[PDB]
């Protein structure tokens, strides 16, 4: 920042992605040719909208927001050759989870292992599959720096997969985990993390809470969450995250996150559940968690939620390290991958060094 | 407003966002307070510059030598000494570890040239955690290359700009000229603080002497780079926000003369990278700029990333939270997640150039 200047829209309220100084001029071009480098538009529902308006919302903004991963994430292919296959298991109530196993090309039980992250995919737990374009790549791509990725296929809780809100796509990202952990030598795996961003944040935090207070924690030997989408309070400011105001309307805008919120949470009991939303959590709820490395996006209105987080898992005990991406919008070094590579890349390296630091 | 911005009175050891196993240890050493006003400042006479920085280098040595002297790497390591000439005719040694058993036979392995800090004046690549460094990163899987340059001051004193960076350069040289006999494929410069000032000015120099196509990459820790620590300007709202949070800014003020007595190159981007035109910087090898969070210098790396990435240079940008000022280069007892981190981050960004 500077002295007499506030960073991002706390200084400058009419800043944008395409005129915050701070934006990687290769991802505020490509935003600009896109037309997304301006403040986001306003949406049609926000945190006061019905539920079911929120939810056929979702169910339209799916469509646009599989458009723009696509394009991003569907033009190369990993510079290492990788095999994906499909595996169906069921979940603790009896729905089948499909889940896309990446790993390099050769790669058998009769291989030495290689260490496994289980993938959890964003969106808001509301939105978008594993078998988007922009996260199919994301597996090979990890997959290709030698790791088994698993990618779960869970329920949401709007769009093509929904409509099932909390917990089930936790369910079902829980359950995916017990099976790889109950399959390391049929899939040749040594250690396994969880790894997601923004809404797959949640889920892999989620995830591993879970298994603390199922008694399964030990097989989960670290998280690497990226960008998560875990207070819930983007219908309000609170003071305590002043990046929500900061970073508003740079790619998203709150009031969108606020009505996403409800299809995920319809009576809104689970405000303060931290296995809902991990910005809750007690220290007593982080106290024993495996390693966990927490990365942000500097321009993006969830900093501030996942910083706090890295901030408590510490003071929980937690082993943590915490890792700001600059020049990025929220997300953007998931998927990004033709306009700022090397910060693409330099994350898929990040993951991939934790996941073998575990085994 | 964070760190000292919202209260003046806030130190590493009160600073909400310092990781509490890093407060506690700076608390058992003494740091975690807000450092001890210097003797001298920037309108001392040079002379009383280098006698202070002289004077403070062996009980920095000894601090640091306590944090990079109990553990050693997990895979073995050799380390073996070279001396080779500068342009100007002085030897220059080079440390150089690898893992045991690499030889110009193996396969070859990606190559570090590690420039050391100390604000280019005090401190040596023999330090105990210097050599902790190299050798964990040799571990990883690379050849670490340690330079011992001139300083401005100290035991390796007494020479101002150029002479150290004269010195980094012609190791990279040299370097790059013995490919073959090291086992190496390709070569990163790195180092942090002053030996992040000196792996970008390196680079940089490179492409001004015509052998910019040796360094195929830069790995620049915390970099002190502006030179601007009596003067704080604005645009580097971090040198108050976290002032006297391991060093006060009156102590570096103190320490730029050494290394520019007359002040003359204070605008020089060879001397101060962030000073740097985007005409200097086209054309570079990709680099990544890791700042520390709660670290005065922050704020002039991560505007000298943005300059970077405006002169069209591919640059990763990247925050270590919850360190003071290059933590993540030494305390590998306190927080060796955080340490190891760093050391896989630059491992990785050395392979992704071979």
């Amino acid at each position: 920042a500077t002295l007499n200047q506030l960073p991002g829209r706390l200084g400058d309220p009419s800043m944008s992605l395409g005129t915050d100084p701070r934006t990687d001029p290769r991802l505020a071009a490509a935003l600009t040719q896109l037309g997304l480098a301006d403040q986001a538009a306003e949406p049609p529902v926000n945190a006061n909208s019905e539920v079911a308006d929120c939810i056929a919302y979702s169910t339209a903004a799916e469509q646009a927001w599989q458009t723009l991963f696509a394009m991003l994430g569907s033009q190369g292919e990993p510079s290492n050759p990788v095999d994906v296959r499909e595996e169906t298991i069921k979940g603790r109530g009896g729905n089948e989870i499909k889940l896309y196993i990446h790993s390099p090309t050769g790669h058998t039980s009769d291989s030495d292992p290689l260490p496994c992250v289980v993938h959890t995919h964003g969106g808001g737990m509301v939105i978008l599959t594993a078998a988007d374009a922009n996260y199919s790549r994301w597996r090979s791509e990890l997959a290709a720096t030698g790791l088994v990725v698993v990618g779960v296929e869970f329920r949401n809780a709007a769009g093509a997969l929904g409509n099932h809100p909390f917990p089930a796509g936790l369910h079902d990202c829980a359950d995916a985990a017990k099976w790889v952990a109950s399959n390391r030598e049929a899939l040749g795996i040594s250690t396994l993390i969880m790894s997601g961003e923004s809404g797959g944040g949640n889920l892999s935090l989620a995830t591993t809470m879970l298994a603390k207070k199922e008694g399964w924690l030990e097989e989960i030997a670290g998280v690497y969450a990226q960008c998560p989408y875990i207070s819930g309070l983007y219908a309000s400011k609170p003071e305590e995250l002043p990046s929500l105001l900061e970073n508003d309307a740079y790619f998203w805008d709150m009031k969108t996150m606020g009505a996403m919120v409800k299809p995920y949470d319809p009576t809104g009991e689970n405000a303060s559940n931290p296995l809902a939303w991990p910005y809750h959590a007690s220290l007593e709820d982080l106290a024993g968690l495996p390693p966990h490395v927490i990365s942000v996006n500097e321009l993006d209105p969830l900093r501030d939620e996942g910083l706090a987080h890295y901030r408590k898992l510490l003071k929980a005990g937690v082993s943590t390290v915490g890792r700001t991406v600059h020049g990025t919008c929220h997300a953007a070094d998931c998927s990004f991958v033709d306009v700022i590579p090397d910060v693409y890349f330099a994350t898929v390296r990040d993951i991939s060094a934790f996941a073998y630091s575990r085994a």
